[PDB]
């Protein structure tokens, strides 16, 4: 049964990936060595 497997998985998702490109969006540097 998925009752929540498929309600922590899926926002997740949608979650991680978003903001995988909202770093994109502002990552220039990360920093000086």
């Amino acid at each position: 049964m998925k009752d929540l497997m498929s309600l922590v998985i899926a926002p997740i998702f949608v979650g991680l990936v978003l903001e995988m490109i909202s770093r994109v969006l502002d990552e220039e540097d990360d920093s000086r060595k």
